[PDB]
C-alpha cells in the first residue's frame, strides 16, 4: 500500500533541509543526489536528530 | 504533554545549539533567557524554519 510521499528539491539553505527532514519522517528516508549534495545532506542529518 | 527540554550548556558554540533547537518538535515554545541570547536564539530558529 502506498503511503504519503512529499518531495521538495532546492538548495540546502533558507530553512529547507531541516524542516523537510523534520516533517514526514517515519521510516526509510530516501536520499537521491550527487556526491557533494549527498555528503552535505548526510552531514546535516548527523547534525540533526535523524 | 511535554516532549523534552533543552539546556544549552555552551555559550552558543560547538554547533550543539542547533542540534538542541532542532530535536524539539512541539508547536508551543517558552524560550526564556537574557535579551541578546533570546534574540540570537530566535534568529537562529527563524533561519532554521522554527
Amino acid at each position: 500500500d502506498m503511503q504519503n510521499v512529499i518531495t521538495l528539491d532546492t538548495s540546502f539553505e533558507d530553512a529547507k533541509t531541516q524542516v523537510q527532514l523534520k516533517k514526514i519522517h517515519s521510516s526509510v528516508i530516501l536520499l537521491y543526489c550527487s556526491k557533494d549534495e549527498a555528503v552535505l545532506i548526510l552531514s546535516e542529518a548527523r547534525s540533526l536528530g535523524l
